[PDB]
């Protein structure tokens, strides 16, 4: 074969399972494929990444093309292009990767979850997932053996029959009408994929699944159907959420082991305080979401205004393991006034206030080492009541590699408080927000409001009143929205990079 036995465990980075070391890419455009073809393609990608370095890339253009070219150019990976699904599938029949198909019923028919059953079985049985309507099409591509018929089954059947064969370091909350995102990584890892959303938001079944995972486990997948409830549910159990159901190509992206260029420039430790100014910094939201990191964030950063003002970005430390080519690109594309912060609330989306003391201690010891590798020393916490939770903020800031917190409260206005850990590091609460229609149609997050707010505050860097941390909602407010604010600010207002803001706060307001 030149294939690795599918029973051999995957390698892991410090945090995440990674595919077999990448040697060649077989790139195919998403254009003109139907839903079933998308499922075939993503489960195939997961097949390949478990057993070979000859891997699949789903090229969606835009940011997807950027990551492909980055791998070609920085890591010397050859790219073969395929103009159609049939020859790509045939290639993987010939190389021995595809052993057959697993037939399922789409969600469009009777709300079947069988797509998830098929996806989780693909890596075990060495099959592609195929809806009944495409069985003859795949047979014509050379995939002639039916490995299993799962049309009548749900994820409870899957778990009852395959729990001990499925990975226990992650599971995936997987919507049955997401076709080409995430399923590759699920098939690669033999993760259990399930959809437990119900109108009751009854959390018993998900709890039962999550409690069966190993200590330090992840839950990949969606959050948007019940965000606070899902994150609370996982965090209380010591489980980390990684928003990933809108991420493509993670199996393949994870397969680069070269970690050159993955350490951010250091946060500055030297800045001269200017008297009689008000200091402002801007930080973009949503960086915990790997799908944002792999799509929207690339376009966001490459706005035509990039570099006209300094800007902070949140990003996921987990990109170090899951998509090093993309993390590398961010750091290489950064301008001097750009600076990256770990997204909510560390290496994954947790509410640290909901974890047990022991689980949070474990989480933070890992975080501390992991951000040393990526240089993501400043962290954004998204949680509730943190400014009144010195236990939690002191535990973060006790870590030698975690140097400051930017706190954005979940459903909290943000009062701009600045507090210090016992060891003298700042915890900086949101003070303005740029967000269209925040709180169900208010004007609190409009450019005109943020301008008025900043311009009303005192130009005194020796007081917390002299500082505004502006949090920027990535989906509604882009670099032009930020520039609009900046262009309205008074002459005594100074817009600074995030790391400078932290040092100014520390030296002007922290212990002497």
């Amino acid at each position: 074969d030149g294939l690795i036995d599918p029973a051999e465990p995957l390698d892991r980075g410090f945090m995440h399972l990674k595919g077999r070391e990448l040697k060649s890419l077989n790139s195919i455009s998403i254009t003109g494929l139907n839903d079933g073809e998308k499922v075939i393609l993503s489960t195939l990608a997961g097949l390949a990444a478990r057993v070979t370095g000859d891997q699949v890339y789903i090229n969606e253009g835009g940011p997807s093309s950027v990551w492909l070219k980055q791998m070609q150019n920085k890591y010397g990976i050859p790219v073969n292009t395929y103009n159609a699904l049939a020859p790509l599938v045939q290639h993987y029949v010939e190389t021995g990767v595809i052993k057959g198909y697993i037939v399922y019923t789409p969600y469009s028919e009777g709300q079947s979850h069988s797509i998830n059953v098929a996806t989780s079985l693909c890596g075990l049985l060495r099959g592609i997932a195929v809806p009944e309507s495409l069985v003859d099409k795949v047979k014509a591509m050379g995939v002639t053996t039916e490995l299993m018929d799962v049309r009548s089954y749900d994820e409870k059947w899957l778990y009852e029959n395959y729990k001990d064969q499925l990975d226990k370091s992650l599971a995936a909350d997987m919507k049955p009408e997401i076709f080409h995102h995430l399923r590759d990584y699920i098939t690669m890892t033999n993760a259990f994929a399930f959809y437990d959303y119900n109108a009751r938001r009854d959390w018993s079944w998900r709890t039962s699944i999550l409690k069966d995972l190993d200590k330090g486990a992840y839950c990949f997948g969606y959050y948007d159907l019940d965000e606070w409830g899902m994150v609370n549910n996982a965090s209380q159990l010591g489980v980390s959420m990684l928003p990933t159901d809108q991420a493509a190509n993670l199996a393949t992206l994870s397969s680069i082991y070269d970690t050159t260029g993955l350490k951010q420039r250091p946060a500055t430790k030297e800045v001269v305080t200017e008297e009689n100014v008000h200091y402002v910094t801007f930080l973009v939201s949503d960086g915990d979401n790997i799908a944002f990191n792999l799509w929207g964030q690339q376009g966001y950063m490459d706005h035509d205004l990039h570099g006209q003002f300094p800007l902070g970005y949140t990003i996921s430390p987990s990109l170090y393991d899951l998509a090093p080519a993309a993390l590398r690109w961010y750091y290489e594309n950064s301008k001097e006034g750009d600076y990256f912060v770990a997204g909510p609330s560390g290496s994954s989306y947790i509410f640290p206030s909901k974890m047990s003391d022991a689980d949070l201690d474990d989480y933070l010891a890992k975080l501390n080492e992991y951000v040393d590798k990526s240089g993501l020393n400043i962290c954004n916490i998204l949680d509730q009541k943190i400014m009144d939770n010195p236990k939690v903020y002191n535990k973060y800031l006790a870590q030698p590699n975690i140097d400051a917190i930017f706190y954005t409260g979940y459903g909290e206005k943000g009062d701009g408080r600045i507090k210090f850990s016992d060891n003298g590091k700042p915890v900086i609460e949101q003070r303005s927000v740029l967000w269209e229609g925040i709180d169900g149609g208010s004007n609190r997050g409009e450019e005109s409001t943020v301008i008025s707010q900043i311009n009303s505050r005192s130009a005194n860097p020796h007081s917390a009143d002299g500082y505004t941390f502006v949090f920027v909602h990535c989906w509604t407010k882009n670099q032009q929205s930020i520039k609009t604010v900046i262009d309205g600010l008074n002459d005594n207002v100074r817009v600074v990079p995030v790391d400078q803001f932290v040092q100014l706060v520390k030296q002007n307001l922290g212990p002497k």
